[PDB]
DNA sequence: ATTGCGA
DNA sequence: TCGCAAT
């Protein structure tokens, strides 16, 4: 599973030499929420997708869908097996 | 822009002839949760994603995609013209 | 209790 | 590292 950071990182950041502080003055946030995201720490959320897609020319659905993937198969990998176990799907 | 509560609530609940207080027992969460979801003030968490899925036998990432767009368009709506007023795309 | 956010 | 606000 790809933490989105790690494209925004590699794909956008590296790609365009823009550090982390200048990405987040483009966008009018502040330095930690850019630098979080970077480090794999923080999500991306709905107001971050729409800002990353205006500012470097993407769709923002498809930060969106980076991030959902990325949560989905976390919450699995945590939680999946046991929520398996407990519930029952109704064709039985 | 539909919120998946209302998918829920017209797609699985009514279809099937479940409660939201019977949903939440099989899904082994408690009955505000499914209920704060059904009355759309509560969005779906990767977690309930992955019971609804295992519960009624769809995709669990079918769930994570109509809260995504909701969420996207929900922001979107809040906030997209004050972000395209405040950022310069990096084209130019 | 966890996450996103700014200071 | 910390508090604030939304979830």
């Amino acid at each position: 599973p790809i933490h989105p950071g790690e494209i925004l990182r590699d794909e956008f950041l590296m790609e365009f030499d823009i550090s982390p502080a200048a990405l987040a003055r483009a966008l009018k946030v502040s330095a930690p929420t850019v630098n979080d995201i970077v480090r794999e720490q923080r999500g991306i959320s709905a107001d971050m997708a729409i800002r990353l897609g205006r500012y470097f020319d993407t769709s923002a659905q498809f930060w969106m869908n980076l991030q959902s993937e990325y949560s989905l198969a976390t919450a699995y990998a945590a939680n999946g097996k046991q929520i398996e176990h407990e519930i029952e799907p109704l064709l039985a």
